[PDB]
């Protein structure tokens, strides 16, 4: 009659249910599971929320991880195919379906992707009023603008989600030639996040000492800091020999990360250049700005690229915008 | 003419500065400085206030922490004595100055305290408005009272201190004779706070086995079970050939664990009890209540307490009272 | 000619590189990947083991999470197939390829399964002389004795990995109809990890006041108490319209929890039913053991299961044996 | 007769109890007590130690802590005045008694301190054989060498204490007029722990691009950056307006952080400067060395210092051997 309630009872007070801190993801999979993975264990976000048109898998998904539910503490995990769900949410992420089939053309990957994206802004953002997106989905950078633009949510609110692993990778392997790591290894590479992906090695240094100075000059010849680049371009490539990213998960846990708890830090992201170097027509691509509580707390951090790099990042500007020309809204 | 600026600018967007998640505390020390080492080592608050008389002391503490600042992460820290500076907090406790010497008399505390306490009440509430308030302060179930009807904020926003660490203590000193620890070794023991609280041993297993069962009855005789809960009201008593308490700090940092996070666990404390057992009287006092999110989750846990502690617990409200009557107010 | 080397000098002393805490995995993959993101991003390992005969995926596994590497912080990473970089291990686990089909025959995986799983032995064991086994893969209890027996390393450092969720999954069901969560709400289910897993209701309690009590007794009619658990054997089932399990890995990383820092708490696994209920010929199946520092702790806890169940669980290890019977060792 | 022990078996097996991580304390106070509650509630040994002529307050201490022992997970804390106890210690650091009165001779303190320091020598060593020595000790440079020299344990393994916090209160008062935090605000200060500690500007930036390059020069005139350091070397003298330091605990828990994992970061601490800069004589000093299990990974990173810090550096090494010369030994 009254069984778990004889057992627990109330008070005459009575603050109805409600809650705080909310989480959203699209894409309940590899990307999305994996950010779940590590968001939801590293601990953050009230309740938590997961939406996709693929009920069956949700359903094992929201339901198995939910189980695990108890290893840790969140609250709860919503999941749904009508983005009624969320309304009202702070950190909230994208990704999609369109992934790299080993051989190139990420950027094909815009005609077939703004189909199924499109849709999906009118319905993020009519919930979501107060909630800052980050697109995990493919192009972090190019599909970033195609939703912000759509949606307009001001700048410091949307996030894309491009060049967070870049550096990582980059600084990361880096210290396997020093003996010391990623931490204090502090190396920065800086575009959009696909091949071609300017690298500002000029910024290479260690603890308070600067790089290239200890070497002197740099790539054109010596021992290929060349390559170290590339495969950093190339690292999406061969893994899939896996079938895709499992795992980059962090990056994008990482981000958000400044967010929802609001720091200030500097970190890459995609944000708008137009009155910068030579990009000058709302070119949405791979640059720091410093985000924090429901938005990028309004600052893109000023630094003097060496023009071999200088002009490296105008470049990408204007090879990325040839595909959004076209435009196919 | 913009050092900071040229290499930090800003966007067009401008959402101003702001905060979420605040934390205040009221006696930077002991109680106070362990508590923060606490919550703030631990990380939850976006912004922490501290607030005292003792501008001196403040400055030292407020600015050294500060120091470590850096060794985690939470936003910024403020000091003063005007409540002022809060404006706005949801995890608010206070402790003050009255600690025991030695020698009795934790009840004494009465008269000498309510002096300092009492004023110490317009300013906290009137802009904590949505704060909820946990009392470190002597008399945890006792003072708790004082302030409440006082201020009067509805129950479950409203914790004492009361008796937390009292099981912890007990549930502790227990897993040593068990080889096994506080951990899973659940063992409680309910009241007030002060020599005397009853202890619901009846409550007494581990895994999905009840303890009085595997070795049957009880304490009258006995390898002085009896023992184990008496210096767990003497554990007050000798430590401080110490001084005081310098880091129960854990526990109040728990006890708002749950508020803050808002995840309803069943923990002590200090609510009202008016129509339950004997106590007739609001007479707040330690006993389960199940809090979250800016409210202590409006559920007091009813359990069977065997008659030899059904009445202990009904006695302590009895012997508590005594001390408010006199009123003082 | 010295780069890193000028930035980076030694000193005269020089204690060679070497390392101290190791993690192992085998099966790079979903229980495996999720394990990993676990135990990787939770923090435990010196450096981690993982080794397949899946050379690809592993490149693609080890070196993309190792992206992330610098999310967090571990040390190293290994990958290889020849059980040789491992050589020295304290937590050790094991998976495999043989994973439920929506249709049954969990059982069935019996045959396919010790066909890989026994060489693996040899391997694992002859490396990891110090090390500790834990299997995610199928058949939590049945697989574990297969390598015990064979490997023969005494019990307590043995650890199948069976019915750990099972009791999560029950105990978190548990809080949705209470409005607490899987948190206090202790709820016991223990068995051997497949649909017919003997509950334990009788452990049915929150705070100190024991459940069945509150309500009185139970199922053979209620409200279905008796559906809660079969779902529970049922979990495995629906789930798989996802195709498996990519995330109960929070489960085995709690389970070796306590191992790898060996704090002696109280959790199901699989261990030696010899001289206990009916049980008597090595049933390795779901059970109470406590487990530490690179052994089970040494204590398997007793308790008193009502017949009704405390039949069923003698049971399991009778319908459980049926299948090691045939042997084909 | 066997109460713990009918709930509790053990199996045939039998590892013998032992532990692995070990962590000891010297000092039960603020620096010690601050120290234990940061590496105690963060998490690091098996089991922790503490050790002073102080038997009332380490009761008090060891016992109370331990109190909340229960509020996070260490396993066991231990205590006396013997050190036969910790036999066998990773991380060991010591403070002892001898803070500054507000005036200065922070110097001073070698007299008064070499004392009883000294005798804490022959014990401390002769059960930690395989142990790292940090001294929060005043003097963090200065007595450092004393043990030392006096032990003789491989460099790589004894870290003073010095100049950790010199640069966060650096870093940190930084990101104040940055708007950006101690975090990316990456500033350096090294020398040895006191007023006229030399600082390196020249190592002033933040994301990838150099700072002084972005103001362009400094120091003689400008705005004062010269303050910012001063009531560095200042902040230790207010503070005590509070009596002492009783949380910097983070820096020294920081220290040791890398060495108890063993990871190789870049940190301040002391070392030998003997073929270096002008110093030539075993100067114990403020300098960067990695450090790592057991070790300070031996590598002592060199920068170009400008020639005004570049002496300074040097300076320091001179002005600081006055005091040792007179032995006193
Ligand atoms: N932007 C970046 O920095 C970055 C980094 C990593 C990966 N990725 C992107 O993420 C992808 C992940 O690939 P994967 O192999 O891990 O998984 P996947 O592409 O096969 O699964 C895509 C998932 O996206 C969600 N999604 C797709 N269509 C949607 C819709 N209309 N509404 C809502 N949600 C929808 C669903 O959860 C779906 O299952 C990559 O291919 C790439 O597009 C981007
Ligand atoms: N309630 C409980 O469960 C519980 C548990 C532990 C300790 N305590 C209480 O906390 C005390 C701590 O003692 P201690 O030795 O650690 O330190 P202390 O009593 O010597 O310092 C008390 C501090 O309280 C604050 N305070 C006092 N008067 C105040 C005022 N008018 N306005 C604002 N703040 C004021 C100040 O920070 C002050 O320095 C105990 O004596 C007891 O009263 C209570
Ligand atoms: N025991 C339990 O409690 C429990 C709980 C969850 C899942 N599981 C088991 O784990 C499986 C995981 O299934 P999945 O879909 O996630 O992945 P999967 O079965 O398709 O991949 C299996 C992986 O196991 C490893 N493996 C297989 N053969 C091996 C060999 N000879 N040597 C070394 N490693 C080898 C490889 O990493 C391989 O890719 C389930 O099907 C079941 O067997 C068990
Ligand atoms: N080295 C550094 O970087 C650094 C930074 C912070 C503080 N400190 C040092 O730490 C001190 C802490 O001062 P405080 O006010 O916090 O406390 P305190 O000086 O009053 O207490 C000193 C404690 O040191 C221990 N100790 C003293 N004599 C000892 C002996 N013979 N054997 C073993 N242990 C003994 C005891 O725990 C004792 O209570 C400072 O004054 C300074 O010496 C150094």
């Amino acid at each position: 009659t009254a069984l778990k309630d004889k057992l627990i009872g109330h008070l005459a007070t009575s603050q109805e249910p409600r809650s705080y801190n909310k989480i959203t993801v699209v894409g309940c999979d590899a990307v999305g599971m994996a950010d779940a993975i590590s968001v939801l264990m590293k601990d953050l976000a009230d309740e938590v929320a997961l939406v996709d048109v693929m009920e069956d898998k949700l359903k094992g998904e929201m339901m198995d991880l939910e189980h695990g539910s108890l290893f840790l503490h969140t609250a709860k995990i919503v999941s749904g195919k009508d983005y009624s769900v969320s309304a009202g949410s702070k950190l909230v992420v994208i990704t999609a379906g369109a992934r790299q089939q080993e051989g190139e053309s990420r950027l094909n990957l815009v005609q077939r992707n703004v189909n199924i994206f499109k849709f999906i802004i009118p319905n993020i953002v009519k919930h979501s009023p107060d909630c800052l997106k980050e697109l995990h989905p493919e192009l972090g950078t190019d599909k970033n603008k195609q939703d912000w633009k759509l949606s307009g949510l001001p700048m410091h609110r949307i996030i894309g989600s491009g060049c967070n692993l870049d550096s990582a990778r980059f600084r990361y392997l880096m210290g396997e030639r020093l003996g010391v790591h990623s931490c204090l290894v502090i190396g920065w590479v800086i575009g959009q996040h696909g091949d071609s992906v300017p690298s500002v090695w000029s910024g290479m240094w260690d603890a308070k000492l600067h790089k290239d100075v200890v070497d002197s000059a740099y790539e054109v010849i010596k021992l290929k800091g060349y390559t170290s680049w590339a495969i950093g371009l190339v690292v999406s490539n061969p893994v899939d020999v896996l079938t895709y990213v499992a795992w980059k998960g962090c990056s994008v846990a990482d981000l958000a990360q400044t967010i929802m708890k609001d720091l200030c830090r500097v970190h890459p992201v995609s944000t708008m250049v137009k009155d910068f170097y030579g990009i000058k027509d709302n070119v949405f691509l791979s640059l720091p700005c410093v985000l924090n509580n429901g938005i990028s707390h309004c600052n893109i951090v000023k630094m003097k690229l060496k023009p071999d790099e200088e002009q490296q990042l105008q470049k990408s500007a204007t090879t990325l915008w040839d595909i959004q020309k076209d435009l196919k809204f």
